């Protein structure tokens, strides 16, 4: 309901209002107030502390709450403050901070000899604990808590360990206006039964609940010397073996699956690591709503009945989203319980397996070379309100997780229920979780789904206690440990309205990445929001234009290209295709925002493609000139991500670049289930061609998708699916060959970083990326490569042979990259250098790195 005032400290109540009583009901029965105060104008205004913390208000006229006020009883209550008639209804998160902010334990401690329970419910008006002896059997025993300073607590007998159970909280909730006992499971919850039904009181801790030779993982963590050699690879736990014939039947889809070390799917991961990826990210693995736990629950549709259907037909989708709210799957972007792996992920959902199985998972891609990133999102909750097993922190404290708009409506820019990381213990949930993550599950780094809904405050809070945890206190390096995010600037938090958020803009300068959706687009053409046929660097914009200024157009995006290149910095200088000498900053974005804006590489997470919105197959089947055979597309896809692989900064490739992964052009595929986000280690398919996809996400675009499914040119064989791993994986190699490809520092791609083809004049369709090592006795820089003293990139776009003449580099010991003199791709092979003029010659849509050895 409405609430336009805002209690902000234990004295101090904050109002727009042009006399003001305070009513309070602890019966919720508003006359029929058991409370009248008066309160008076405060002519000191709201303190510094106030407007900082919440800025938004900082107009408000501020009134004085009487000292002789129990405040502590009050907001516990119905509350409505009244002016002299408007009246309204009072947000408590300011004065709940201010009078109950707690640093002490919360869920479950063991000690030897007792376990207690602590809840923060500080508006409750009641807290229980029921127990229950086993995951589905009946209440077996009811115990009060006792209430200190807004924290509800028992202590008991060290035999409750491994029961389980719920809190009955007892609290007004405006939404119904009424006091309501509900049933709610521990916000610091370490497992559950099915479905989160009810808490598992385990000790994390327990030997049993860990893996052989868990405590030793940090001795076989794989080597990190620093951040700049992080590349990494998004996967979704399900895709990854949901149709891998080489995994067991009952482990597929899960986190058991990574334990097969010779199974398709991890032979696929073990091929990417030994090349040198360093980290798999993986979607969000912890307790979200949206498939059920209990795998005998779940509906599939016959994939072999879906597989006769035609391949511009509608009937897929239909199929597919008739059960897509009963089936297994979900990329699970709705938060219930942070803290606890997802059931539906484990081999039984009721109590230990899925602790055990996520550590087992862990430790196996640890063994392979793999350090595992998770997907966290904090920024928002699946449900809010007193009712259902879905609800757990708003069921508890209504109104104080969740962030709210000036009439105390809950924002939902996020998706639905914002959280608001700005009050004190929803930043304590999160960096309490974070903790959790890293220390009981070793997990080596994070991902911050909508970072810029989320306060930097949090964000570096989280930074510090993670990079300060040791082996010998912790038993995990946090200074390894790397975070990252999508730095989104829009809704209610933009332009720093609820406080410094984790935008893009103001994470440059805290070695928290990004990522750069600047190189992005520059490169695919358009935004995932505008016109789907829209062509950029590597679509065919005035090279080959698809018939659905161009010249200048290109070559804009040419430069935004080589400022992400160059570690997408505010700093670094280019020229301009103008001619114009340009710091990176000074480049701006079609929406006036700095191209390049990131104070180290270690900033910039470089991505063409990832879970949301279209493939990088899809993208380039998409906009391409439909004349062109997939044999060309094949390449277009392969320069795409060596675009990536070869920038300064942090290379992101989505599961399935490598090998042309389609979703049959679903833009939104979170609930389109595993037909249409068939990951495919036999090779034989890329899963183009199944269908329109689902029509929620994708409807108004039906009519360029149809054709474009239909025609059996579009797809690729199993030939081009294999050439296509072949390539990324020897690219992979190359970053990995030299640490030119992976400076550290803005001042070291300052220095080294150079671009060849540049200015008004510049060749269409070809970037020509130098970077400089020390050379000759005294040098101007240290020498960080110890084959090469110089590495030249070409990445040539055009469909024809380019010769580009760099009188710098003419009389060089240039040569092809060895790996690209051993490459299966014959074109690459035909690339060459001639020292008499600096010329490097390269085939069609091709990148070839030239290298000059010691
Ligand atoms: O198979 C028989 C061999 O068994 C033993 O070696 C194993 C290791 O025990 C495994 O853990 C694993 O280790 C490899 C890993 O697969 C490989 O990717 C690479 O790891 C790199 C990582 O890729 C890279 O990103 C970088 O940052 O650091 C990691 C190294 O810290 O190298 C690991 C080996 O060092 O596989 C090997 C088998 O190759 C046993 O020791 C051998 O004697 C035996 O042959
Ligand atoms: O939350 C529900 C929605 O979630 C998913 O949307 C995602 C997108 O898939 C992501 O791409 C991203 O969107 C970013 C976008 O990537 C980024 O470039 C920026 O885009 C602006 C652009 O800068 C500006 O110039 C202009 O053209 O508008 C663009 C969009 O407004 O900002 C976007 C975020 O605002 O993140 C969102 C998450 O919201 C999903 O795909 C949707 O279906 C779903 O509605
Ligand atoms: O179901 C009622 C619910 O509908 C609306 O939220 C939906 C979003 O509109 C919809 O896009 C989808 O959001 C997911 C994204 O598509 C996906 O890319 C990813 O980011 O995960 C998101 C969450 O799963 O689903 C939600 C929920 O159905 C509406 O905005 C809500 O207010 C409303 O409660
Ligand atoms: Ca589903």
């Amino acid at each position: 309901p409405d609430a336009r005032a805002y209690w902000v400290t234990s004295d101090l109540i904050a109002w727009n209002v042009g006399s003001v009583c305070l009513y309070a009901s602890r019966a919720a029965a508003m006359q029929g107030y058991d409370s009248k105060v008066e309160l008076q104008p405060e002519s000191a205004g709201l303190p510094e502390t106030v407007t900082q913390k919440f800025p938004f208000i900082s107009s408000y006229r501020a009134f004085r709450v009487p000292s002789s006020v129990d405040v502590a009883s009050l907001v516990k209550c119905q509350l409505v403050v009244a002016s002299f008639v408007d009246v309204t209804g009072l947000q408590l998160p300011g004065v709940l901070d201010d009078m109950f902010a707690y640093t002490g334990p919360l869920g479950a401690v063991f000690s030897e000899d007792s376990v207690s329970l602590h809840l923060w419910a500080p508006t409750a008006q009641g807290v229980s604990v029921c127990f229950f002896d086993g995951p589905a059997g009946p209440a077996l025993e009811t115990v009060q808590l006792k209430e200190s300073n807004g924290v509800w607590s028992v202590t008991g007998p060290r035999e409750w360990e491994n029961r389980y159970y719920l809190y009955e909280v007892d609290v007004y909730h405006p939404t119904k206006a009424q006091v309501l006992k509900c049933l709610a499971g521990d916000p610091y919850a370490r497992s559950l039964s099915a479905n989160g039904a009810r808490t598992w009181l385990v000790d994390i801790n327990n030997e049993t609940l860990k893996p052989a030779s868990w405590d030793e993982l940090a001795d076989e963590k794989p080597k990190l010397d620093s951040f700049s050699d992080i590349t990494i690879y998004e996967l979704h736990i399900r895709d990854f073996s949901a149709h891998d014939g080489t995994v067991d039947s009952d482990s597929r889809g899960g986190f058991r699956a990574f334990a097969y070390q010779a199974s398709a799917g991890m032979e696929h991961l073990r091929k990417l690591s030994d090349a040198g990826l360093t980290h798999v990210h993986l979607l969000p693995s912890f307790h979200f709503a949206g498939v059920d736990d209990i795998k005998s629950n779940w509906k599939f549709v016959d994939e072999c009945e879906l597989a006769t259907f035609p391949p511009g037909s509608d009937m897929q989708q239909a199929a597919v989203v008739a059960i897509q709210e009963e089936d297994p799957y979900n990329w699970g972007y709705n938060p219930v319980l942070w803290g606890v792996p997802k059931g539906s992920y484990a081999s039984d959902p009721d109590g230990p397996s899925r602790i055990i199985e996520y550590r087992q998972m862990v430790q196996a891609l640890n063994r392979i070379g793999l350090r595992v990133v998770m997907d966290v999102v904090y920024n928002h909750l699946d449900s809010s309100g007193p009712c259902g097993i879905s609800s757990v922190l708003d069921k508890i404290v209504p109104g104080y997780y969740v962030r709210r708009d000036t009439n105390g409506q809950i924002e939902n820019s996020a998706a639905m229920n914002n959280t608001a990381s700005e009050h004190f213990m929803v930043d304590r949930l999160i960096v309490d979780d974070l903790l959790n993550w890293a220390v009981n599950y070793k997990v080596d780094g994070f991902r911050f789904d909508l970072m810029g809904h989320i306060m930097k405050r949090t964000m570096m809070r989280a930074k510090s206690a993670l990079q300060s945890l040791t082996t010998d206190a912790h038993g995990v390096d946090g200074s390894k440990i790397y975070l990252y995010g999508e730095g989104w600037d829009f809704a209610e938090v933009a332009r720093n309205q609820r406080g410094i958020n984790g935008s893009q803009l103001n994470m440059s300068g805290t070695g928290i990445g990004s990522f750069n959706d600047r190189i992005r687009d520059a490169i695919n053409g358009g935004n995932p929001f505008g016109n789907p046929l829209q062509q950029g660097f590597n679509t065919g914009l005035f090279l080959e234009p698809n018939g659905f200024d161009t010249r200048r157009s290109l070559a804009t995006y040419a430069d935004q290209i080589q400022i992400g290149l160059a570690g997408n910095l505010r700093d670094y200088v280019l020229i301009s295709h103008t001619g114009e000498a340009k710091k990176g900053s000074e480049i701006h974005t079609f929406d006036g925002l700095p191209v390049g804006y990131t104070a180290s590489p270690i900033e910039t997470i470089n991505y063409v493609s990832a879970h949301d919105n279209e493939t990088l197959f899809d993208v380039i089947s998409v906009k391409t000139p439909m004349i062109l055979s997939v044999d060309e597309r094949c390449r277009i896809n392969h320069l795409a991500s060596s675009m990536m692989a070869l920038s300064q900064g942090i290379p992101f490739f989505h599961a399935g670049d490598e090998i042309l992964r389609s979703k049959s052009i679903d833009r939104d595929s979170y609930n389109s289930g595993d037909w249409f986000n068939k990951l495919d280690f036999t090779y034989e398919t890329n899963n183009w061609g199944v269908g329109l996809p689902p029509s929620e996400k994708n409807e108004d675009n039906w009519p360029l998708m149809k054709p474009r499914l239909e025609n059996p040119s579009f797809k690729p064989a199993k030939g081009h699916i294999l050439a296509a791993l072949d390539s990324f994986v020897d690219i992979l190699k190359i970053r990995y060959s030299s640490p030119l490809f992976r400076l550290s520092t803005a001042n070291d791609i300052k220095q080294r970083v150079r671009f060849h083809n540049t200015g008004p004049s510049l060749v269409p369709g070809v970037i020509v990326m130098g970077i400089e090592d020390a050379r000759g006795e005294s040098p101007e820089m240290a020498q960080l490569d110890t084959n090469f003293s110089y590495v030249v990139t070409v990445f040539n776009v055009c469909p024809h042979e380019v010769s580009m003449d760099i009188p710098a580099l003419a009389s060089m010991g240039f040569e092809l990259h060895p790996v690209q003199v051993n490459s299966s791709d014959t074109l690459v092979r035909k690339s060459a250098y001639e020292a008499a003029t600096g010329r490097f010659t390269v085939p069609g849509r091709t990148v070839s790195v030239f290298v000059e050895p010691r």
